[PDB]
């Protein structure tokens, strides 16, 4: 467990955020409450354990409604859906429970205000990934517009109804740093848009790639433990490996290379939103049987926010 060549720190934050709490609370105390089966429509997050684990309790992970029966149970996942897919649920005979963020939620809400004004809408987001088909989905006014842009370029060549009546809002894992440039872009080009100070980057989303900074000036290795498709562990990696280390998403200790430590005299480690404790417990042991001493967390922001289970749920 405690002595030897290779230090191992723990970025501070790391691992679940209020969200993530919140909804895989939803999907356990659904399935205490009402029994299995209880519907989840896709992954109620995006890490593999987690959902494997609701799994064996008997959640059952589907893709559409039309694969869920009359008188189900049926959770949304934390990701959001867009208005087309609750109402279909709503024209459904179905319990459901909506797992959905609050802070996407809120990035919603102003999506479909937007609509309601006429007024044209830009997400600041990356195409073809699911929180993305949730947010645009709130849009809905064909008299207006909803448009994705990715970067400050695609701000340069983006073409707009009406540039007076414009609104900004932007997914909320990405990388604080690539957002703020795009933001910059349009407010630049478009000074009247109207959005939110900053962004609409969670607190989460915000903490711990300031930690995987700090992790990132003291390691050279980097191990961020979460699934290949959880977007907010990526902007983790690829942080560290913009700061030129050489840094390693991975869903587990399984997936840890000897050579990637070979030799190295720190490694960090961190953990995306979605990512549970027990994972990092398991790579720091890993780590240990290859030469690691005592994991040392270094000092973090301290987070206080948590998101109560809808009352129904206690
Ligand atoms: C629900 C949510 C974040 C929790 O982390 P996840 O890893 O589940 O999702 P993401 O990073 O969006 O791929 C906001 O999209
Ligand atoms: S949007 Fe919500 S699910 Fe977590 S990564 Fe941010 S608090």
């Amino acid at each position: 467990h405690h002595h030897g060549s290779m230090q191992i720190l723990l970025a501070n934050p790391r691992g679940f955020c209020a969200g993530v709490d919140r909804a895989i609370s939803i999907v356990e105390n659904a399935l205490a409450i009402y029994g299995a089966p209880i519907y989840v429509r896709h992954e109620v997050v995006h890490n593999r354990y987690v959902v494997d684990s609701l799994r064996e309790r008997g959640a059952i992970f589907i893709e559409q409604i039309s694969e869920v029966p009359d008188g189900a149970i049926l959770i949304f996942s934390a990701h959001g859906v867009s208005q087309a897919v609750r109402n279909e649920a709503k024209s459904r005979d179905l319990t459901v429970f909506d797992a959905t963020c609050p802070l996407v939620t809120k990035v919603h809400m102003e999506v479909a205000r937007a609509s309601r004004r006429g007024e044209e809408s830009i997400l600041i987001g990356h195409a073809g990934h699911p929180d993305v088909e949730g947010t645009m989905g709130q849009y809905s006014n064909p008299e207006g517009g909803m448009y994705l842009v990715e970067s400050p370029d695609d701000v340069w060549k983006l073409t707009v109804k009406n540039e007076e009546k414009l609104s900004f809002m932007t997914q909320t894992t990405l990388s604080v740093d690539d957002t703020s440039d795009v933001i910059d872009a349009l407010r630049k080009r478009f000074p009247k848009i109207v959005g939110p100070r900053k962004d609409d980057i969670c607190y989460a989303t915000t903490n711990r790639q300031e930690a995987v900074r700090a992790l990132a000036e003291q390691a050279e290795v980097v191990l961020v433990v979460g699934s290949k498709n959880s977007s907010n562990s990526n902007r983790l990696a690829e942080l560290a490996q913009r700061m030129g280390k050489r840094a390693f998403l991975i869903d587990d200790a399984k997936d840890i290379q000897e050579e990637w430590v070979k030799e190295v005299k720190c490694v960090g480690v961190t953990a995306g939103a979605s990512a549970p404790d027990i994972l990092v417990q398991n790579v720091v042991a890993r780590l240990q049987q290859l030469g690691g001493g005592e994991a040392i967390p270094l000092e973090g922001r301290e987070e206080n926010i948590v998101f109560e289970v809808p009352k129904e749920l206690r």
